């Protein structure tokens, strides 16, 4: 704007636009949001404002939430890397696995403090998921679907990936559960270990199918109430359920049940961000530090 010397654009936010920039009158290196017009609910927001008041370790500090200009500023601490490029950058002999587990652990902790405020990320994704040279990783962007919501793209004609979506949202469920978070976790949990995206659907339809592939088309034995979501159809196709080995090898079996148990169709047999934490695939979890190349 003016007190922000933009220093390069980070990328493209669901929302808006992310710029590295640096406050001219404090120095401060931040990840600066502009979000997307004509006014934009001021109550909604407020929740944003709220978000300042949540501080964990694994969530990204949102340092403020300016309104000028139908444009919505918000001001987040800088981090050097987001998961997808460490990955990309890792693909070759894949992130070893104490540090799956420890980034698995830390979001398992940062997801625990946020849904115990009530507070729903509801669109994670490696993108989404910043690391520091501390092997610190923490929870980027947050929905704000409630306050905002999903638009026809983000904010200029851009492909939303939905592969970590769950699939009640993609049933057309309105109220979204903590839940939906755990399940996205789920996925990139796999997609770390494996090294390539669990469910990579480029449609809600095709992104329900390669679910239903793999984990058996549900019904009302392993979901109660399934048959009765906004957009199931009778017609869907009855695929059974794959061996969940060939799911994610050569992921242990205590990472398998817990993976398993965070992938589970009926949300309310999800297991929770706590429990998770509890999970005896975290006994021998520690915080080694990660080879990043800035
Ligand atoms: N605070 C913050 N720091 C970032 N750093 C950063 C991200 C990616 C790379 S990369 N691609 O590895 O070179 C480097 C640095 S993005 C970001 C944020 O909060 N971002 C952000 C946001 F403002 C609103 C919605 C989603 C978001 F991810």
């Amino acid at each position: 704007m003016e007190n922000f010397q933009k220093v390069e654009k980070i990328g493209e936010g669901t929302y808006g636009v992310v710029y590295k920039a640096r406050n001219k009158l404090t120095g401060e290196v931040v990840a600066l949001k502009k979000i997307r017009t004509e006014g934009v609910p001021s109550t909604a927001i407020r929740e944003i404002s709220l978000l300042k008041e949540l501080n964990h370790p694994n969530i990204v500090k949102l340092l403020d939430v300016i309104h000028t200009e139908n444009k919505l500023y918000l001001v987040f601490e800088f981090l050097h890397q987001d998961l997808k490029k460490f990955m990309d950058a890792s693909a070759l002999t894949g992130i070893p696995l104490p540090l799956i587990k420890s980034y698995l652990f830390q979001l398992l902790q940062g997801l625990a403090f946020c849904h115990s405020h009530r507070v729903l990320h509801r669109d994670l994704k490696p993108q989404n998921l910043l690391i520091n040279t501390e092997g610190a990783i923490k929870l980027a962007d947050f929905g704000l679907a409630r306050a905002f919501g999903v638009p026809v793209r983000t904010y200029t004609h851009e492909v939303v990936t939905l592969w970590y979506r769950a699939p009640e949202i993609l049933l057309g469920c309105k109220y979204y559960s903590t839940a939906v978070d755990i399940w996205s976790l789920g996925c990139i949990f796999a997609e770390m270990v494996t090294r390539r995206a669990l469910f990579p659907g480029d449609s809600e339809i095709d992104q329900l199918f390669r679910i239903f592939r793999t984990l058996g088309t549900p019904d009302e034995v392993v979901w109660p109430g399934v048959t009765s979501m906004p957009d199931y159809k009778p017609s869907f196709p009855k695929w059974a359920r794959q061996d969940f080995s060939k799911v994610v090898p050569p992921l242990d079996e205590d990472g398998r049940s817990l993976l398993s148990q965070m992938l589970h169709y009926d949300p309310n047999k999800r297991i929770s961000a706590k429990a998770a934490l509890a999970h005896p695939f975290f006994q021998d979890v520690t915080k080694p530090v990660p080879h990043l190349r800035l």
